């Protein structure tokens, strides 16, 4: 047994099904929620993200590839490709945007927006896939300073973050989880 | 027993609603899915596409005719012709439009839209009754070049039929499926 | 015991919360559903087409007035004019609109749509009660050639009211129900 | 015990989530409502009021602060002021506004709109967050006559206010809920 | 309108169900709940104790005719004694019980349970119907001395009454109640 | 179109379920419920009671073979057979009791009891198979005077049967179902 | 804030109505669960040791006076005395026992049964009210060797309680817990 | 991607809870349901039988160790060792019997349960740990002769048991599925 705090105020900040996509996402990876209890709370946050994000555009708009077991979202991104004639990228995306036409990645980071777009924009090879950062200091960086959603769609994520950040705080946990990345 | 894979996948598949609808409709034309499962699973898809395509437009735009007994679907499209002065179409048609003021024919093909859409054309005389095609690969065709919805709504419905291509694919089914229309 | 044939079509024509309000709302006036089996499938026919139009419009358009015991219907009615300063009409309405500010007389008739709003526009002396009346052909007849809401909500409701009048006839109960206003 | 005849009203006219929400408030603050039974009304009916308030707007675009816990509540304009650049305020408010980008003060009185918004215009020293008034016979008065939300958002409000009163007065609480302010 | 106190007790005093079927059972007798609020609360308490009642036995034991409109209580009352050859009681009873084959009425009295047993011993031409009879203060009195159920079961019975005349007391609604039989 | 007053009643007489898997059982046998609608009740009836019969052993007395499609059941019999020795029965049984280890075949009937049960008897080859015939008159006849349930647990049943025939009987369907057998 | 990892803990260790029932009690009693952790998992575990417990008889049994506010206790307390004839406590007790006719003080405790009971027995001066304490370690003294529940009722709570303990060790909470008693 | 026939048949032959609780545990261990699809049925049969059999007892008499995560079936143990005094098992059993006092080692197994119960008997050294073999053909064993179940509940398991052999047949699955232990 481990007992980690950061396991306890994970399962008490996030909601069920949140924290349960991620402990089998960890799992799939061979990463264990009790061990790795900050990757623990990063993949549940990550995952909240992805899912207000999607949830700001129009109806129809966002195909949500995060969430989904391994297999599963490379099959969504197929078809995507093959329905739509984009590229297949190289590494699984987060979202697909049905209106602007291209995949999204979202970022989370407790360091600077501009070093972690940094990362990811080489990492990923595909130039075409969307790449929005967001971090817990309510700063966010995307794509060609296309932002894909209304200001208030983001503000939510924003304050979302902060508030984590806060929670975290609170209890001493946030230290940890700064200087973890 | 008949024991189908086929069968077993499209339970899989399909959300139990979908399923169910498809069971009581096939058996109400005197066909069995433990046996017909080749049309099991297109008469699932058919109805899941009719339910994404009445999901794409406004409120109250569509009157859904699928998915109903044979008998109370003639019901609601006397009542719609009774009351929008339409012609009675000759065969059940799909969906109602409240918005363009006609009835749509669904049409899922494994084969090439444009000799689909032939078929469906000779078949109906109602020349009013609105033909919409998609096929499992990413393409549709339209009567007039008028496809109704929003390019996202339709976007939807074609990555979802390359789902189930897939899916079919991944368990060989595919290749048996295909070869059937 | 009655046992009438109106009576059960009723109960599986009509889903249950307009079934248990109508009841209520015929009781309210001393009428017995069992017994005035044709007043039993009026109200909730017409209770139906109260709630459908309700949901045409906007969120937060229109305040529900029918569907109410007797006292809070003239509650929520006398609220509705100590805040907006329109006059209080002598006979219960059946919605308010707020964006055209004024109350809605709905009126389903089985005779021809002008001799019923005549009716009903001579019976109310508040000429600032908005008046819509529909019929079971199809028809609609609206104070000042003003329906409030746009075709196709008005089209969901003209399609339902043929629906209930197709199903009374196939069960022979539609020649008593029409010779009955 | 105190049996008091508002407190059994108080849980027939609100919902029981809104009563379960203002019963914790007041007990976080070492008041019982079984006591301070105007009181109890008086934050069961703020409480409905921000609630419709917040519906009023399009999906996302309030924060609501009331109906937290004191730490929470608190939590939450932290990472809004942290993440907006907007100033903290001295005294918890209603909501956030993330499209005029400006924190809601709501207030619901017996007396006349102008009193009531002298008081809290002059106790909150943060000249930024947005007052707006309400009162139980259908005024309103929001700072630079700016009014948030459109007509019939805050016409429901005020018809639901009159009808408070009006469900007070038939059971003779009125008189005494009014002179309490 | 009527405003009452009990009336407002009676909706937080008893589950909704009972509220509901005691208003139905008022009005098919012609009786307002909003006016005769003493008789609203006595119906209510009966049809508990009756639930509670037949809750006692073991399962299938006993058959529950009060809360049933008149007609129905009737009809279930007729199969009961087509069906075991019981004499056909003058009055409704409130259950019945398949292992003693007996009728049940069941009293509950603010007087002493004897003059009520009296009365209800008269008015019943059929001896057969056994009587149970409860009371406000804990006390009971039931035909033959056989009071059907275990101890458990009836002491349940009495603590829920003396608890409903508490509740009633704390609020000054005790006296008027008491003094209404 | 139908339009039977008797398939509206059984809509209004049996519960979703059992209406659901009779009309389920009609169709595989190529029955329709909208003709054969004494048929219709028949089926809703006999499955009703089936379910009563199985509630009234023990927890796990009773395998319910009935209201289960024709390959189903019999698998369920084949494992029953294969696990307990007994022989396997020519035709579907009703039941299967863990208790007394027998198959039973439940009979409801519109003439006497000792008629239907020879009818029965002579049908089945396997002498094992016990059977239990009910009445709409409240008789019943079981092998061996053997009636495995209890008293209540048969009353109930019994009763609900006689029930039945009243309903029937108040909309004037009783003669047409009881001369139909 | 306090950020306590022993909250996190009790959120995620009991169920929450345990937690919020709990968190109620504490307030009531002037107490804060953010603050008083250790009270905060003590009034949880006791919860769920009565719940329990009170779910060991046969139904009826029990009447559960943990759990409500302090009037309602007192008020079924009054209900269970007045009919009953039993004697009033001084002290709330926790159950009443409908079988034994005596009420039941829980006690949950970190040291040995036998020291508990002592203290528990002295306070109460009501030597009728039964006693019986549950320890961490799978002890349990109850009065007059009378344990009320068999002993598979009882097996569940002690191996529950253990449960707690390794959950709280696990996280380094235990040590803290025990040496706050 | 597998896509397996067996994944399929499992995820319509049990429920969804039994298949999510197989799946977690196989990940546990690093076993791939899509791959090791014999693993998969193996595991859902035995968790079925398992969660059968607990329900075979009385209330309260079974503890399932039997479908948690490894380090809390280990903490359950050790609260049942630590409150019984048993002994600590050296591998994990699936359940404990409170009225027995002992563990339940619970063996599905497609050849003769008397070489089954042999290597189970082997590999577990605790011989207080009770042993219950059921085979797919209908047999059973257990230690010293004692099925701690009576009769019926045992013949449910046996029953199921060979549906799901069945099942596998009609699809041509049991073969592989037999020759695989
Ligand atoms: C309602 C949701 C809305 C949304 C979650 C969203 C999409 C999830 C779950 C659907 N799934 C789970 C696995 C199988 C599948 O189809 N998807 C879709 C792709 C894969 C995935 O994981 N949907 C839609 C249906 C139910 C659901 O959860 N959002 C947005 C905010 C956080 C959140 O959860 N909401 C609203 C708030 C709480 C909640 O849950
Ligand atoms: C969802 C509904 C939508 C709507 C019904 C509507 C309003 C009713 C019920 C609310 N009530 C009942 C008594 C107390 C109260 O507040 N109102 C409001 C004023 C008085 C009244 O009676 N609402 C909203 C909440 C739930 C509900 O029913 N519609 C429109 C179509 C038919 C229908 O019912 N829908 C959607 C379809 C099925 C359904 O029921
Ligand atoms: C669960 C109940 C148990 C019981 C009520 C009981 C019987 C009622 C309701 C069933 N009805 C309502 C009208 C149509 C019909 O069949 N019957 C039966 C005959 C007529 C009648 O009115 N049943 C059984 C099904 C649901 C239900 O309510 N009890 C006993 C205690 C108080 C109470 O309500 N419980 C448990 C507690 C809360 C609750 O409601
Ligand atoms: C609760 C039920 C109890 C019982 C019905 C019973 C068994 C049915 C349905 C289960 N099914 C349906 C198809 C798949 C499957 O497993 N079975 C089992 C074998 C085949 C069949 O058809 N069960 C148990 C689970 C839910 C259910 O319905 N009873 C007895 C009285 C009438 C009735 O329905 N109750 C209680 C009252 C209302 C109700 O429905
Ligand atoms: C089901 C329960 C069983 C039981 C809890 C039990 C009694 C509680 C809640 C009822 N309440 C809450 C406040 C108002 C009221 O009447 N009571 C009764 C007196 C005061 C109180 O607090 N009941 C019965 C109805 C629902 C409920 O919770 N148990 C026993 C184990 C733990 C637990 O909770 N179960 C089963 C497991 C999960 C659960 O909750
Ligand atoms: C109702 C069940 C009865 C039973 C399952 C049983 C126990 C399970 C689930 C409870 N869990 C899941 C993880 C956390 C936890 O506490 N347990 C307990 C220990 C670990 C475990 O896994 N319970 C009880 C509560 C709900 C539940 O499922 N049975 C017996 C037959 C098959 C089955 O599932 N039934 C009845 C039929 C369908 C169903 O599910
Ligand atoms: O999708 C992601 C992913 C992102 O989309 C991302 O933005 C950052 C990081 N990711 N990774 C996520 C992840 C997601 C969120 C926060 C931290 C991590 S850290 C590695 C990891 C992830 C998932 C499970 C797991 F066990 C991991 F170790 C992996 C990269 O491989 C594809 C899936 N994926
Ligand atoms: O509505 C349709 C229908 C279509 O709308 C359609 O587009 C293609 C094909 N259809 N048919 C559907 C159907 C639907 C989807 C996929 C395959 C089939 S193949 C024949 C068949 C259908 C339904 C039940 C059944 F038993 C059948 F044999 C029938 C044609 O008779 C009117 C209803 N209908
Ligand atoms: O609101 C209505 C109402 C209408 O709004 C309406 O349009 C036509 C007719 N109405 N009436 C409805 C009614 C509603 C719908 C169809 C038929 C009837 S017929 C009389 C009656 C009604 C309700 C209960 C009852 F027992 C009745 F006898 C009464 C007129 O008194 C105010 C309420 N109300
Ligand atoms: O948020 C409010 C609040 C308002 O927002 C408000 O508009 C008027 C009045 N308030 N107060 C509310 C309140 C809210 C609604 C109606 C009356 C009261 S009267 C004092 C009181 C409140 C909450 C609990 C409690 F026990 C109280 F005594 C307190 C002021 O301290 C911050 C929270 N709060
Ligand atoms: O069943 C009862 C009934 C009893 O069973 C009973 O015990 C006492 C009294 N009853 N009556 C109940 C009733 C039940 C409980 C408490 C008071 C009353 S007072 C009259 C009344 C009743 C129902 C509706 C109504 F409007 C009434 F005026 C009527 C007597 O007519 C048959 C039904 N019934
Ligand atoms: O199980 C029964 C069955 C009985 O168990 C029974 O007792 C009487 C009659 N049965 N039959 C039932 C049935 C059940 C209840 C009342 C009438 C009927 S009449 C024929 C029929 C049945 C089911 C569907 C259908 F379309 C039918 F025409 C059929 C006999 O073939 C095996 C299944 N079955
Ligand atoms: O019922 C109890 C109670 C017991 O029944 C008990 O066994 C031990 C202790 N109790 N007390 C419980 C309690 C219950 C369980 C564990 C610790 C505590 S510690 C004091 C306290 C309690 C409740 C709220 C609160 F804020 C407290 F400070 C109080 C004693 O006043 C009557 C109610 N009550
Ligand atoms: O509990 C069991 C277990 C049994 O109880 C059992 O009876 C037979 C076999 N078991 N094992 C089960 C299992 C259970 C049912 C059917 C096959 C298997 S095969 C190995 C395996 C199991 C679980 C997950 C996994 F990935 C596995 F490879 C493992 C032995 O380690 C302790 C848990 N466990
Ligand atoms: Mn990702
Ligand atoms: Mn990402
Ligand atoms: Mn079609
Ligand atoms: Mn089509
Ligand atoms: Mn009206
Ligand atoms: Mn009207
Ligand atoms: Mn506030
Ligand atoms: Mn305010
Ligand atoms: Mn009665
Ligand atoms: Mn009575
Ligand atoms: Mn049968
Ligand atoms: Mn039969
Ligand atoms: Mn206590
Ligand atoms: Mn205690
Ligand atoms: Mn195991
Ligand atoms: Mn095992």
């Amino acid at each position: 047994p481990r007992g980690s705090h950061m396991e306890d105020f994970v399962r008490q900040c996030f909601n069920p099904m949140i924290v349960e996509l991620a402990e089998k996402a960890m799992k799939e990876y061979g990463e264990d929620p009790k061990i790795e209890t900050n990757k623990f709370a990063a993949t549940c946050t990550h995952l909240e993200v992805c899912f207000m994000y999607s949830d700001g555009g129009s109806k129809h708009r966002f195909e949500i590839i995060e969430g989904r077991d391994r297999i599963m979202a490379w099959t969504v991104v197929n078809s995507i490709c093959n329905t739509t004639g984009v590229e297949k990228p190289k590494f699984l995306p987060d979202l697909y945007d049905y209106k602007e036409n291209r995949f999204i990645e979202i970022g989370v980071t407790r360091r600077e927006v501009h070093i972690y777009y940094l990362e990811k924009a080489n990492k990923i090879k595909s130039e075409k896939t969307h790449i929005h950062i967001f971090s817990f200091t309510g700063e966010e960086m995307a794509t060609k300073a296309d932002y894909t959603l209304d200001e208030e769609s983001r503000a939510r994520i924003k304050t979302r973050l902060f508030t984590i950040r806060q929670e975290m705080a609170s209890r001493s946990l946030w230290d940890s989880f700064r200087q973890s990345e």
